[PDB]
């Protein structure tokens, strides 16, 4: 990434935002390498309006590698463009008189693992009586709406020749009207059940002995994330240990049972996005076109 995105332009006429209309408030989420801020932006979308937003900067005693780190990934947000299913670039602020500040898309509703798993009660196939009083509630439709969302964000960035390496309802952020986005150590005082998740239990066979990310390994990835959805948040492989032996068994065939919410067709994907040859995986275009018709389908 470094080197060759230094010889990537910046287009500051398009792309740069005044320091002066950016109002910072409360952290949204730490890291090892630095932190994503809320804010309040004026007229970010040329409108004459103040719009919430999520600003990426460096954390205190961050170093010169951290620097070249996230501006590598602004040249990299303005390499991908614009889709409605990951978390876009809206602007950024690089010029002298402040700090290096990149700013997205606030997705209000945070992840899309704590919010399924907390709707567990919240839930019904389909609304029975009169569609008013399950006003609230998760339904089929919205979890193959999540779905077929992904898989559009993810066609996307496959044809941007991009690799996510960690597709995660984690990863997944979800925003006003139902609208989800792909994104990419706290102290153990703090810590609570279900803050973290082991990656492993994302990463497909070949990636796991062969250490090889591809498009396809990311089609593996998006059958545990559908896993995730149809269990509303539980994690993967429910009380296993991710050993060599695991590892073993998943090269030999083993695979998930199927979550408590899905549908049969929709288990039928996650054993065909879980293929152990690559290429006989579906393609994330041949996913969407298949959603899409089990979402028209569940009508
Ligand atoms: C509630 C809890 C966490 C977040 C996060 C976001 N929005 C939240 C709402 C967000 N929106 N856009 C980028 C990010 C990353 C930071 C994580």
């Amino acid at each position: 990434l470094d080197e060759h995105c230094e010889r990537l332009p910046y287009d500051a006429s398009k792309w740069e935002f005044p320091r002066d209309r950016l109002k910072l408030g409360k952290p949204l989420g730490r890291g090892a390498f630095g932190q994503v801020i809320e804010a309040d932006a004026f007229g970010i979308d040329k409108t004459a309006t103040c719009r919430t937003v999520a600003v990426k900067m460096l954390k205190e005693g961050a170093t010169h590698s951290e620097h070249r780190a996230l501006m590598s990934e602004l040249k990299i947000l303005i390499h991908i463009g614009h889709h409605l299913n990951v978390v876009n670039l809206l602007g950024a602020c690089t010029k002298p008189g402040g700090p290096l500040m990149v700013i997205v898309e606030f997705c209000k509703f945070g992840n899309l693992s704590t919010y399924l798993r907390s709707k567990r009660n919240e839930f019904v196939p389909y609304k029975e009586a009169p569609e008013d009083l399950y006003k609230d509630f998760l339904t089929l439709e919205h979890l193959i709406c999540y779905s077929f969302q992904v898989a559009k964000g993810m066609e996307f960035l496959a044809s941007r020749k991009c690799i996510h390496r960690d597709l995660a309802a984690r990863n997944i952020l979800l925003s006003e009207k139902n609208v989800v986005k792909i994104c990419d150590y706290k102290d153990p005082d703090y810590v609570r059940k279900g803050d973290a998740r082991l990656p492993l239990k994302w990463m497909a066979p070949e990636t796991i002995f062969d250490r090889v990310y591809t498009i396809q390994s990311d089609v593996w990835s998006f059958g545990v994330l559908l896993w995730e959805i149809f269990s509303l948040g539980a994690s993967p492989y429910p009380g296993v240990k991710i050993d060599e032996e695991f590892c073993r068994r998943l090269k030999e065939g083993t695979r998930m049972r199927a979550p408590d919410y899905t549908t049969p067709e929709m288990y039928q994907t996650m054993l065909d996005c879980w293929h152990g040859e690559p290429s006989q995986r579906p393609t994330f275009s041949e996913l969407v076109e298949h959603l899409g018709n089990l979402l028209q389908a569940n009508a």
